[PDB]
C-alpha cells in the first residue's frame, strides 16, 4: 500500500504510528507540496481533494488521517483495545478523534500557522482558544490513563502526533499536568514512536 | 435518552435525522446557548466541553455530533447500508464524516458565524475556502449518487444537516450542479427530513 505523506505532518505521523501498531508496512511516497506534487493529474485521480496523507491499498484510495487510522485498525488490527468493537467504548474513541481534528489541532493551526506562513504577530484571541483546547484535553485525562479510556487506542496515537507538534512549537505543556504526564508516558509506549520523533524534527524546521 | 440541543444547530439536526433513521426516540432538552444554559454546573458535569449536541443514553454521556450518529448506527441500527461494516465501505463513509466536519462545515462556520453572532466583517479568504469545500463535495458527487457509495448513509445525513444550513445562509449552491441535485433529492428522501427543514427555519431567525 502506498502512503503519500510528509514526515513532519501530524496527520501523517498519526497514520505512521497506527501502521506500526498493526504491523502494516507502508510504501512511502514523499509528496513535496512546494513542488506541487499533490496537484499532479495522476494524484488528483487518486484524491480529488489533493491532500496528504493519502493511502492507496490495492486500488482503494483513502484520505483523512483519522479515517485512515481507523481503517488500518479495523482491517489489519487484531487487538480490540486499539479500536474497541463495543459501541460505547468506540464512541468515546471516535469523539476524541473528532476533538483532535476540530479542537486540539484546529486551534493549534489557527494560532501558529499565521505566525509561521504569514509572519503575523501572535494573536491573543487565538492563543486563549488554543489554551482552552489543551485545558479540555487535560480534563479528559483526569482519572483515566489514556485519552479515551484505560487502554492505548488510535485516539492516543493521533493525539500524540498533535501534542508532539505543540511541543516542538514551544507550547508550555507543563501547565497542564494530566496532558504532560500522558504525553511523557505515550511518547514511550506508542508503536512507531521513533518515526514520530524523527518526523517532528522536520516540522521543527518551521520555527 | 436525553438530547441536549437547539433546533437550528446543524450538528444537532445531524443526530436527529440519524435517530429517526434508526427508530431511536430522543427526549428533547432545549439548551439555549444565548442564555448560557450549556454552562450550568449539571451540564458541565456531563459534558466538560459544554457543547451541543450532547447525548446521554442510560448514564453514558457523549458529544461530537458525528460520533453520536455513528454510535446510534452501530448500537441501534439494523440496516448495514446506513453505516456499512465492511472496512473499505466503512472507511469511505468515515472519510466523508471528517470531510463534513473539518472541511465543509468548519469553513461554513468560520465564515458566517463571526458575522451573524459577532457582527464582524466578512472574511474574503474564508469565503474562498468555503467555495473550495463545496467544490470538493461537488466532485465527490460527480458520478456517485450519494456522499459515500451508492446508498444513503449517515454521511448523507450529516452533509444534509450542513448543506441545508449553507442554503438558508444564502450561499449559492446552484452553481454546483452535483451538490444541488443531491440536495434536491436528499432533502426529501432523508429520514427526519421534516425535522431538518423545521430546524433550518429556526436557524433562519438569525438572518
Ligand atoms: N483533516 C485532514 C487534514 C489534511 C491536511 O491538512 N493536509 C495538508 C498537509 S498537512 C495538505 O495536503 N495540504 C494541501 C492541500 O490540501 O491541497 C487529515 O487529518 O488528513
Ligand atoms: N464538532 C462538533 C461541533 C459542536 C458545536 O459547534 N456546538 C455549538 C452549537 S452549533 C456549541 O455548543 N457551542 C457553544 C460551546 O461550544 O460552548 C459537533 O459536530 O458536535
Amino acid at each position: 500500500m502506498d502512503f503519500y505523506y510528509l514526515p513532519g505532518s501530524a496527520p501523517c505521523r498519526a497514520v505512521q504510528m497506527t501502521a506500526a501498531a498493526v504491523g502494516v508496512e507502508l510504501n512511502l511516497k514523499l509528496t513535496n507540496l512546494m513542488a506541487g506534487e499533490h496537484m499532479k493529474p495522476e494524484f488528483l485521480k487518486i484524491n480529488p481533494q489533493h491532500c496528504i496523507p493519502t493511502l492507496v491499498d490495492n486500488g482503494f484510495a483513502l484520505w483523512e488521517s483519522r479515517a485512515i487510522c481507523t481503517y488500518l485498525a479495523e482491517k489489519y488490527g487484531k487487538d480490540d483495545k486499539l479500536y474497541p468493537k463495543d459501541p460505547q467504548k468506540r464512541a468515546v474513541v471516535n469523539q476524541r478523534l473528532y476533538f483532535d481534528m476540530g479542537t486540539l489541532y484546529q486551534r493549534f493551526a489557527d494560532y501558529y500557522y499565521p505566525q509561521i506562513f504569514a509572519k503575523q504577530p501572535a494573536n491573543a484571541e487565538n492563543e486563549k482558544k488554543m489554551k482552552d483546547a489543551v485545558d479540555f484535553l487535560n480534563t479528559f485525562l483526569d482519572g483515566h490513563k489514556y485519552v479515551a479510556g484505560d487502554s492505548l487506542t488510535i485516539a492516543d496515537l493521533t493525539v500524540l502526533a498533535t501534542v508532539s507538534t505543540y511541543d516542538v512549537a514551544g507550547f508550555e505543556l507543563a501547565k497542564y499536568p494530566h496532558v504532560a504526564a500522558w504525553y511523557e508516558r505515550t511518547r514511550k509506549e506508542a508503536p512507531g514512536a521513533a518515526i514520530n520523533e524523527a518526523g517532528i524534527e522536520e516540522f521543527r524546521k518551521y520555527f
